[PDB]
């Protein structure tokens, strides 16, 4: 199975030409996070993917913009399946 | 204090014409909750934010891709410096 991969460049990183990848699944992540050191020639680069998670009800809003706000703005995703 | 909060429809929900909103900070976020449950129609919609983390060198791709992959593909962000 070939998965895609997609390469985001954030914090004002360097934008890669070629960006976007087909990879076999049993490959380890250290092909990517390799690939990536490589291009950027770094070997302290941040390498992460997003992952959800539903916020405390009761925490603030003030509090959540602080610690996950972006841009001016808190982005607040919602939806009936986690599997599109 | 106001905070903007985007709300973004994924996973089949409905989409909002406007779902760009103003809230006062201090509100508590099962407000904003409690906004989508209403309008939306729904007690069991998914409200979620995201967070970020760097996975494991021996991780598998597959693995990666089955828990956090996105409409198709595994998004990975890099950074030399990072910022949200």
């Amino acid at each position: 199975q070939k998965i895609v991969v997609h390469l985001r460049a954030t914090g004002g990183a360097p934008i890669l030409k070629q960006s976007k990848f087909k990879v076999s699944g049993s490959d380890k992540f250290a092909n990517v996070i390799d690939f990536l050191r490589r291009q950027l020639h770094s070997d302290s680069l941040f390498v992460y993917v997003n992952s959800a998670f539903s916020p405390n009800p009761d925490e603030s809003v003030i509090d959540l913009y602080n610690n996950f706000g972006f841009d001016g703005k808190l982005v607040v995703n919602y939806a009936c399946s986690m599997a599109w």
